[PDB]
């Protein structure tokens, strides 16, 4: 095969190695062209799910998808950094976080997850991977009512986090400092899993030994052409779990989520 | 994992385990309620994708796949041959046709294939793979307008569906007895590739020796829990094409179809 996305990829990746040569530190303003070079490309409606897999999982695609998924994810991360940091200086805060790049998305995003996973007022959520920006624990409250347990693995990006949800006044949200293992001491009704929450296997692993059969547990991950963002979760992530439903993505939004639950 | 799929698949297939070996005798009128047990899993929209790759890829499945396998070729097989007898035997060919089992799938399947490769009135069209009952080439003519030639290995089994087609008083259909290498000898500008031609791997090699980067070539495989009916065209099978679109069965339907070019 010869796909003429290959060179198109191989290309931006080329361009992402030799940025990152000369530069450990993301310049956000300076490669938002970057990303709609790449998003674009991840948005294109007319490839197939198989397609999709055909063009990125090929081999020699295989150095370029790795530039680009850790330019993805390291983006990301200063993006909700820089954020955080105007949001808890800003004398108007809710309109500095809607500023964010990705904000109208979280709301799509969310509500497409609040159907698959039947989000009443007033049921306790736990999300798991809040970093600096705790957008989606944030309107899990704000929004959808529910009781907030937010998740944060380093201790100075949940300190951030907790700054941020202050500085909105947003109540029913508490960040736990600490890995997934956490959920042991808590009680909830449902758990969320963040897109770039990490290690996949070790993290399931875990909530498999701490949830029941009855817990919803909803996952982000990533499909179709929107993959070339990040790797998915895989089938192997799951053993122990059984899909009990998925929405994929529209317009903009990046993520598929997905329902499960703990076997048997 | 734990799909209430599974036990369904291996319950079934345990009343198959005493046909094996011998699913050619079966008697297909009595065997229906079986086939309707499968496309009632095969259909179920509400598994997705990656439950139904789970369950059809798990080693305990392989045999129960087997069966089912065999059981729905033997079936599809006989139903055509049957019926390619009835039609040759008919004073009301047409409406004899109309009553085959599979008849409103195949308007459909066309339906969606003529919008995937944007079949024009007058096109040249070569079917690989007619069987018995010539259905695609005699809807490609009939319905699309095509001009078609289509190719079938078995001398037997060209003769009987070249009654079927002079039989139905259709024009513009002929058949080839032959390999798929006597598309060195057409002037074509669409191949199709039957669901049941085989063996893949040989079949697809030599096409892509005699068609050019322009010819739309589309073949029909199975996707999702419909590839509990039948060997999904493997990844192997089309090195050296690449895929440009593809039409998911709804429905009753049950094959998937894929346009693709020669490379580059
Ligand atoms: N921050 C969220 C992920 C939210 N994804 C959104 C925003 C855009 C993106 O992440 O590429 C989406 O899918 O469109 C999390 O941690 O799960
Ligand atoms: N006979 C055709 C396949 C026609 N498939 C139809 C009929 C049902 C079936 O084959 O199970 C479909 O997908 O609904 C071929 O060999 O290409
Ligand atoms: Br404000
Ligand atoms: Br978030
Ligand atoms: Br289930
Ligand atoms: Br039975
Ligand atoms: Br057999
Ligand atoms: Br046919």
């Amino acid at each position: 095969s010869c796909y003429i996305y290959w060179d198109k990829i191989k290309r931006i990746a080329s361009r992402l190695e030799g940025m990152n040569y000369h530069f450990d530190e993301m310049d956000t303003s300076g490669v938002m062209p970057l990303l709609d070079e790449i998003e674009e490309i991840a948005h294109d409606s007319t490839i197939d799910f198989e397609s999709a897999k055909h063009i990125l999982d090929d081999a020699e695609m295989n150095h370029a998808l790795s530039l680009i998924r850790k330019f993805y994810v390291n983006l990301g991360m200063k993006l909700q950094m820089e954020k955080a940091q105007e949001v808890i200086e800003s004398d108007s805060p809710w309109e500095t976080l809607r500023s964010f790049y990705f904000y109208p998305r979280y709301l799509e995003l969310l509500k497409n997850e609040a159907a698959l996973g039947r989000f009443r007022r007033g049921e306790r959520a736990v999300f798991i991977g809040g970093g600096p920006l705790p957008l989606t624990g944030i309107l899990l409250s704000h929004v959808y009512g529910m009781r907030v347990n937010v998740v944060e693995i380093e201790p100075d990006i949940a300190e951030l986090s907790r700054k941020v949800i202050e500085g909105l006044g947003v109540d029913g949200v508490n960040v736990i400092t600490g890995d997934e293992t956490v959920i042991d001491g808590l009680e909830f009704d449902v758990l969320m899993v963040a897109a770039l929450a990490e290690p996949k296997r070790r993290v399931f692993r875990n909530i498999h030994r701490y949830v029941d059969t009855e817990t919803r547990i909803i996952y982000r991950t990533y499909t179709g052409m929107r993959a070339i963002l990040y790797a998915p979760v895989s089938d192997d992530d799951i053993t122990g779990f059984r899909r009990a439903g998925v929405v994929l993505p529209s317009g903009k939004v990046n993520n598929t989520s997905v329902l499960v639950f703990k076997c048997p």
